[PDB]
């Protein structure tokens, strides 16, 4: 019995999954490519740790992130395969749960993390209090769309400190503080929207993941973690904790799906 692990996001949860790629098996629960390809940490990144080392049974990862990815391009833009992309991807592929994916309620988990490009793109022009409501609305509208094919536990990953990447602090600790206040506006506003949501369906199962408090805890205290400070870079993944100047490695994603297991024990994979 399956656990269907259907994930949104950038190039934080990016694996180069294609949809017409070899499909998610027990055999091989990625799909699509090798686990630990096409990450942005050198190996596995958090999601093909919580399908292959943190499952604790059957999950089938169907991985729509894609790098660069914002909300809807209609407000904040970037690349092609925005978050409203891969929910249209979602629907034209396996809304309708195909025999490659029959998923059901009882047995699909969405997982979507998705703000980092957001406030990285717009820290600095939009009013955080009146703007990201309406990212937050967006967002929220596309889950409606899961929830209207069926789909009734969700997973959201509220936004980590991109701020204390090496490529926030080389901007001076002006600009870090502007992007993290509004960066923390963010994640209240999709806080209360999960909460909202989950109270409105009343028969949804959701996980709203700290990931802030988390990575936050590890640049506060990194020797505690094993990474000798909070702001070397290395592409190996592990000695450091960021593998290049905006993205943690494997190392740290292997902690963050370690620290969510416990937390992903009411979605049934974990």
């Amino acid at each position: 019995n399956p656990t269907y692990f259907f994930t949104f996001g950038d190039s934080y949860s990016q694996t180069g999954f294609s949809a017409s790629g070899t499909q998610p098996s027990a055999s091989n629960p990625m799909g699509n490519p090798d686990l630990g390809i096409g990450t942005t940490t050198n190996g596995p990144n958090w999601i093909g740790y919580l399908t292959t080392t943190e499952n604790a049974s059957l999950v089938l990862s169907y991985n729509l992130a894609a790098g660069g990815a914002t909300i809807d391009n209609a407000l904040v833009p970037a690349y092609p395969g925005d978050l409203a992309s891969q929910f249209r991807l979602f629907e034209d592929v396996y809304a309708d749960k195909p025999a490659s994916a029959p998923w059901s309620a009882e047995d699909a988990v969405f997982g979507v993390w998705i703000g980092i490009n957001d406030i990285g793109n717009a820290y600095y022009s939009t009013d955080a209090e009146t703007y990201t409501p309406k990212l937050i609305s967006r967002l929220e509208s596309l889950v409606e769309e899961v929830y209207k094919n069926g789909g009734r536990k969700f997973l959201f990953l509220n936004v980590p400190p991109t701020s204390r990447s090496p490529l926030f602090l080389e901007q001076g600790e002006e600009v870090v503080k502007q992007h993290a206040e509004y960066l923390s506006v963010y994640n209240e506003n999709l806080e209360g929207m999960v909460d909202d949501f989950t109270k409105k369906k009343g028969d949804v199962t959701t996980v709203l993941y700290d990931s802030w408090s988390f990575m936050t805890k590890i640049l506060d205290d990194p020797t505690a973690y094993g990474f000798p400070d909070a702001t070397c870079i290395n592409d190996d993944g592990t000695s450091c904790i960021w593998w290049n100047n905006y993205h943690p490695g494997m190392k740290y994603h292997l902690l963050q799906a370690e620290d969510m297991k416990p937390k992903l024990r009411k979605l049934g994979g974990w």
